[PDB]
């Protein structure tokens, strides 16, 4: 029950209400929470002191959109250069083929999730929201049990987002029977996950969310169902939003825009955060803001699939909450959140070539990846380095040869480096990474183990 001190951090970016940063400053930790943040803190009831000299400290990075099972589908030649239609077809084909061959059961997904989630810690990420849409079995399998087990083993903070594809071919589905479950089955299963796994109190380490694949992949009945369950059980809602093909297929299926659909079926609320949001009509943006929905920027896939640049500046001008994510490793193909910020830093600029003020800055992006994502997930206890918040902390060394000459360390973190490896990482007050190595997890064993279970 004794405390931890991180002394002499070169720089501490807090993302509190003032955007306070501190130099040569400390973080005092008591169990799961941050006791204090400032210069020269007392080491009185302290049982361990850690030298932060030459490090920048940020709140733990929070990846607000993952598909862990896709770590098994990395760098596939046939999928290197495909449009979404071929990509989606190729992923489902593979996951389906592997499953019924017996090579893709929960025990496999568990070890795939273990590796990617460990990669996540190693990249400064302390919270991950995974969206798992793949439930064949006919009793809904224990895939989410499997990812929760991996996360819990490793000590990373975790949001399981129960996903699906309830709208089949005969209903206008571009999906498959195998993966089409009845709404009630999806609803019943979610109820059980909440009762069993959901930790609604401050500093909760596992939380359940409800997440249809999308407005054109799921029955409107599921959206209304989840909207009731979210109010009743006080959990959050998640889905994909304004992918380029959506506004076309939504209108074909419902004669309305995806936003209008969400609004009808109870999802224009502050319990909702939304993935990608690449191509909305501009007139709806002020409606996103009044409704209090959050959005997650996912640059690597939006680029990987040819989709382009989501109007992130417009969301920020509108006062909409923006978070950040990597999406799955079949369209990234990494879980490197930090590296992905450099992508967003650079690729937005050609769209406003003469208005650099519009361009996203390093500090806006880091905010997205911490406090922005915290608010996507409805975690007022995360994403900020201040007393009373969770002791979720990620630190990077600034004294490498690849970062000589850096004038601002926050900007340098995005714009320079041969490596995005974090040095020190603290989740829930537990040191899980030190000297860029896992302190509790066995890295080599995990790598050999997971590698042996990857389907050919
Ligand atoms: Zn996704």
């Amino acid at each position: 029950e004794r405390m931890i001190l991180i002394r002499g951090l070169t720089r501490v970016i807090t993302f509190d209400d003032q955007e306070r940063e501190l130099e040569d400053a400390d973080i005092l930790i008591d169990g799961p929470k941050i006791v204090a943040v400032g210069k020269n803190l007392s080491d009185r009831s302290v049982s361990r002191t850690i030298d932060g000299r030459g490090m920048i400290a940020l709140p733990g990075l929070i990846n607000s959109h993952q598909h862990l099972y896709e770590g098994a589908m990395r760098a596939i030649p046939q999928l290197e250069r495909v449009t979404m239609a071929s990509w989606l077809e190729g992923v489902l084909t593979r996951s389906a083929g592997w499953w019924r061959d017996g090579k893709f059961g929960p025990d496999v997904i568990r070890e795939v999730a273990r590796a990617v989630l460990l990669e996540s810690l190693l990249g400064g990420i302390t919270t991950v929201a995974d969206q798992h849409p793949f439930f064949p079995g006919a009793t809904a399998d224990s895939y989410i049990d499997a990812t929760i087990e991996a996360a819990t083993d490793l000590g990373i903070r975790f949001h399981a987002v129960r996903s699906s594809m309830t709208l089949g071919k005969s209903e206008g589905g571009f999906c498959d029977d195998l993966f089409v479950e009845p709404v009630d089955r999806v609803v019943q299963h979610c109820l059980g996950l909440i009762d069993q796994y959901h930790e609604p109190e401050p500093f909760g380490m596992v939380r359940i969310a409800l997440g249809p694949c999308g407005v054109t992949h799921d029955k409107p009945e599921l959206f209304e169902a989840f909207a009731q369950m979210a109010a009743d059980y006080d959990v959050r809602l998640h889905t994909h939003f304004y992918e380029p093909l959506d506004a076309g297929m939504s209108d074909h299926l419902y004669g309305m825009t995806p936003w209008r659909f969400l609004e009808k079926h109870g999802w224009a609320s502050d319990r909702v955060w939304l993935a990608h949001a690449v191509v909305p009509p501009r007139e709806e943006i002020p409606e996103f803001a009044d409704a209090g929905v959050a959005i997650a920027h996912l640059i690597a896939p939006d680029l990987r699939l040819g989709w382009g640049l989501a109007p992130i500046r417009e969301y920020l001008d509108a006062g909409i909450t923006v978070g950040f994510g990597t999406t799955g490793s079949a369209s990234n193909d990494g879980g490197n959140l930090l590296g992905d910020l450099r992508l967003a830093a650079l690729a937005h600029r050609p769209a406003d070539p003469n208005e650099p003020e519009k361009w996203l800055s390093a500090r806006e992006l880091l905010r997205m990846a911490t406090r922005g994502s915290a608010e996507c997930l409805g975690r007022p206890d995360l994403g900020v380095l201040e007393e009373g918040r969770a002791a979720d902390i990620a630190c990077w060394r600034l004294d490498g040869v690849d970062r000589v000459g850096v004038h601002d360390p926050a900007i340098g973190l995005i714009m320079t480096g041969l490596s995005d490896r974090a040095s020190l990482v603290v989740v829930n007050g537990q040191v899980l990474v030190e000297n860029e190595r896992p302190v509790l997890a066995d890295l080599e064993r995990i790598v050999a183990n997971t590698t042996a279970l990857i389907p050919k």
